């Protein structure tokens, strides 16, 4: 035999180990399309309807906004954009409200709840409207049968829903 002494500066005395790690993706869509009416006297809405095109999907990375259009998720191709359309507000006070609406995410449609929560109303620096509101609320892949290859586990069965609106009066 014969002995010998590291190196320790050639020498990696190393390990690897698998773990997992949850996250959000966060992500809004760059284009869509609203209609909204709204009567500042009693702090309802009257109509709400919201189209989306699945194409303008931003999530902060160009490879997964690709991925989205595939056929394993949103299927742009044959189903380009996602709708909602109000069907009822319920208001609770001047701040908060229950909507009642059905979202159409490709092709199939669901009726979901959104709170409401109105944020601000005035009347503008030109004496024209304004109006701040939120929709919050959480949707189920699986209830919209969206994404169905994958599981689960790997990606939550529940999606929420953050809408932010400014918005001012017409004509």
């Amino acid at each position: 035999m014969k002995e010998y002494t590291l190196d320790k500066a050639h020498t990696d005395v190393g390990f690897k180990i698998k773990h997992l790690q949850i996250s959000n993706v966060k992500g809004n869509f760059k284009d869509y399309s609203a209609v909204i009416d709204f009567d500042p006297a009693s702090a309802e809405f009257k109509k709400l309807d919201v189209t989306i095109k699945i194409a303008s999907v931003n999530t902060e990375n160009q490879t997964r906004d690709n991925h989205l259009q595939q056929d394993d998720f949103f299927k742009a191709k044959k189903y380009p954009d996602m709708t909602f359309t109000m069907k009822k507000y319920e208001k609770i006070d001047n701040e908060k409200g229950k909507m009642t609406g059905t979202l159409t995410i490709a092709g199939v449609s669901k009726d979901i709840v959104l709170d409401a929560e109105i944020g601000g109303v005035a009347k503008g620096k030109d004496g024209k409207e304004k109006i701040g509101f939120s929709l919050n609320g959480k949707i189920k892949r699986s209830d919209f049968k969206f994404a169905t290859s994958t599981s689960t586990i790997t990606l939550s069965d529940d999606i929420n829903l953050c809408i932010e609106v400014e918005a001012n009066e017409k004509e």
